[PDB]
């Protein structure tokens, strides 16, 4: 089920077929660790979000070439280290639809994401920010204020010190009839081989606006930033069918 896997060693020099662009890469670096090729992401006392001032995580884009732009899965491992701090979560990344905001506190009609947070402990969540003015049914699925988290009880946790932890986040777009979207899109998140799906989502509100890239961004919050200087390792950053 994996479509390609992406060469770290290519992440500032395209990407190969990933066609990787807007690299921030901040203190982080592709480097090896464990016998693996990794990018060692650099948290800094204070770093998070744009509100905070200490620099930290590492970003990047992509749309790579086997994209389904009506149902595609991204995967990455993530080694956290013995005392690491996890705070109160801070994201790893996920896929956009359409294009306009969905992130940063704010929204748009023609635009959704669907991100992985980490939590406190450990734990872990699937991230939304659906669009505005789109009809849901999903209780408190709205596009205002921050973004809507789901499985927060299914994944407390999940995420251990010392190991390779394996992540997925699946998106599958919704079907239109006659043009009205048909609130059965999904989103699943899989945390060391865990599933748990949501159902009856809409993801955008027309046939043109399908998932338009890859969104990696890792940082701390918000709203809290990393209490201390730490890292933690990225790895073996997969697109896969939607299963």
């Amino acid at each position: 089920n994996v479509i390609s896997t992406l060469d770290l060693n290519l992440l500032t020099k395209g990407g190969g077929s990933w066609n990787v662009d807007g690299v921030n890469m901040k203190k982080s670096a592709v480097t090896t660790f464990d016998g693996k090729r990794v990018v060692k992401a650099v948290y800094d006392k204070n770093s998070g979000t744009s509100a905070n001032p200490g620099v930290g995580g590492f970003s990047f884009s992509a749309v790579p070439d086997g994209l389904n732009k009506n149902a595609i899965t991204f995967a990455w491992e993530v080694f956290y280290p013995k005392g690491f701090d996890f705070a109160r979560g801070g994201k790893h990344g996920g896929t956009f639809i359409g294009h306009g905001a969905a992130s940063g506190y704010q929204h748009s009609k023609t635009g959704a994401s669907n991100r992985i947070m980490w939590q406190e402990k450990g734990g872990v969540i699937d991230y939304i920010y659906p669009p505005s003015d789109l009809k849901q049914k999903i209780p408190g699925l709205d596009p205002e204020g921050h973004g809507i988290g789901f499985f927060q009880d299914d994944f407390k946790n999940a995420l251990k010190y010392d190991v390779w932890n394996r992540i997925e986040i699946g998106t599958k777009m919704n079907t239109f009839k006659n043009g009205i979207p048909q609130l059965d899109g999904e989103s699943y998140v899989i945390v060391n081989g865990k599933k748990e799906v949501l159902k009856r989502i809409n993801w955008s509100r027309s046939p043109d606006l399908l998932i338009s890239r890859f969104d990696w961004n890792t940082f701390f919050g918000g709203p809290l930033p990393s209490p201390k200087n730490q890292v933690a390792y990225f790895t073996n950053f997969q697109m896969k069918k939607y299963e």
